[PDB]
């Protein structure tokens, strides 16, 4: 008997990985596509032998439909809250905007978008059902995505203040792909050989319902209470637990996204088989990079090419080397489909034809930004950026035209994936420091030389693993779109209490 709450009873590899359908526009105005995407409560089956689970899905599907655009192609999206009045999951009423009704508030952030602030999905721009109540920064029912950025695998997800962890866990995320003009003249695997992989950890009650904590263990006196992490006991890809993908012995492009609330994975293919990275969060690399492991924190993504042609007749497990047991397994590739005509795809010698260089010594401004926790009056951790809470006066006010270096000083014992909106950055380096000395008097005593970014994280990025006991330095240049944005940890349990700060980009 399969008990959804007991992962040892779940037979792995029973579900063929699904491909989310592509969103179709409802209209086109003067050449601009118009989409209408409604958030709905629906059943979704996470495993062949599970009962249906009630979830929240964009257009009633999990993952949400994949939106595809060209670079520089302006589109309009009316994101609609068509959800019930009561939440699926427990709400901590001590957080932002959760004291009373409306409980079900939504706003959609296109993660990685170069977009004007009023279509960025600001956390205070949320709306209840049919826009009946709206947050203070609400501006547009119909968002406008101008897409003036390098081609990339982006993703969209809920960002409503105080409940982002709940709305994303309930199912509100999907892929958004910007095609670069270069790709038309490359021969990357395409069409059915270009497959997105949304990796997420989940836990379930015995009746198949989504399980999310009511409180910590041991419990806080607040009920329900936020917990500063969520680690599931199953891994799903594209909404199916421990699936298989039946592939031909040829090359595929996989668009790999960690859309988990907290958990990070280190991907390994079979017995350390090689695969070829072609993009990071922000777009294509200069040239493919040979990898045998791929670490991904929440919100990080990378596109890779895997060649199955030398693996005909094999089944290869995609491992998560961060964990033992069942959580060490993501999915299985079954190289068992007969080849459907010749593989004409190629791993190219170069991907893009231009690269923008940013130099640390050209920085117009340098920010030292601590990642830490305090204890609240209930003895719960509050995760904080720069000693400040969300509602404290804005301190990050980057100026258009300026090059900035941000130094993320992680004084906690765990990594935090820090996401900066509107821009893409390059990781400069990480440098270890003496944690106890910093705790004593705030002096940064470096205990070793700077370490370069690892080989899989050298492209343009918007989410960076800030390692504990290290200063992680990133570099960026602000070029357009002044307005009200944010930066935050992408562990959603941290973002919601309270590890998010305003970023006011100014002219
Ligand atoms: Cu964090
Ligand atoms: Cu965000
Ligand atoms: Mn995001």
């Amino acid at each position: 008997k399969v008990d959804p709450s007991n992962p040892e009873t779940i037979p792995k590899y029973m579900d063929e990985l699904p491909i989310p359908p592509v969103a179709r526009p409802l209209a086109e105005i003067k050449g601009s596509p118009y989409y209408e995407i409604a958030m709905r409560q629906v059943p979704h089956r996470f495993h062949r032998l599970f009962p249906p689970t009630t979830v929240w899905g964009y257009d009633g599907m999990l993952p949400g439909p994949t939106i595809k655009v060209q670079k520089d192609e302006k589109i309009y999206v009316r994101w609609k809250n068509k959800l019930p009045e009561k939440h699926l999951l427990p709400i901590d009423r001590t957080l932002h905007e959760t004291a009373g009704p409306p409980d079900v508030r939504t706003v959609v952030h296109l993660h990685g978008a170069n977009v004007a602030w009023d279509s960025d999905g600001h956390p205070e721009a949320w709306f209840s059902r049919d826009f009946a109540k709206t947050g203070a920064t609400f501006r547009r029912k119909v968002y406008e995505y101008t897409n003036k950025q390098m081609g990339a695998t982006l993703w969209y997800h809920d960002h409503a203040i105080g409940i982002t962890r709940l709305n994303v866990y309930s199912g509100l995320s999907g892929f958004y792909l910007i095609e670069d003009p270069v790709e038309k003249h490359l021969k990357l695997p395409k069409d059915g050989y270009d497959i997105p992989l949304m990796i997420q950890d989940r836990s379930f009650r015995s009746d198949g319902s989504l399980s999310y904590p009511e409180n910590t263990n041991p419990p806080a006196p607040v009920n329900p209470s936020v917990q500063p992490f969520f680690i599931g006991n199953t891994i799903a890809v594209n909404g199916k637990i421990w699936p298989k993908l039946t592939v031909e012995p040829r090359k595929y492009r996989f668009r790999i996204l960690n859309a988990s609330n907290t958990n990070a994975y280190t991907l390994r293919l079979g017995d350390g088989r090689k695969f070829y990275q072609i993009s990071t969060d922000g777009g294509l690399l200069t040239e493919p990079v040979e990898l045998t492991t791929l670490p991904l924190e929440p919100a990080e993504r990378s596109d890779v090419i895997i060649d199955f042609s030398q693996h005909k007749g094999k089944k290869l497990i995609l491992q998560n080397t961060n964990a033992e047991g069942n959580m060490g397994i993501i999915m299985r590739f079954d190289v068992l489909q007969p080849l459907r005509g010749r593989d004409t795809s190629e791993i190219p010698a170069k991907l893009i034809s231009e690269e923008q260089v940013l130099y640390e010594h050209h920085a117009d401004k340098t920010r030292l930004l601590k990642l830490d926790a305090i204890q609240d009056e209930y003895n719960r951790p509050v995760l904080l950026l720069d000693d400040r809470m969300w509602h404290d006066p804005v301190t990050e006010k980057p100026v258009i035209g300026d090059t900035e270096v941000w130094k993320l000083i992680n004084v906690t014992n765990f990594a935090h994936p820090i996401h900066i909106h509107l821009i893409q950055f390059k990781i400069l380096h990480r440098t270890p420091f003496d944690l106890e000395r910093f705790q004593q008097d705030g002096y940064i005593d470096y205990t070793g030389p700077p370490i370069e970014p690892a080989v899989h994280e050298r492209g343009w990025k918007d989410t960076v693993k800030a390692e504990p006991g290290m200063v992680t330095s990133v570099i960026m240049k602000f070029t357009e779109n002044p307005g009200e944005y944010v930066w935050h940890c992408h562990i959603l349990e941290h973002e919601d209490y309270d590890m998010m700060r305003p970023m006011r980009v100014v002219e």
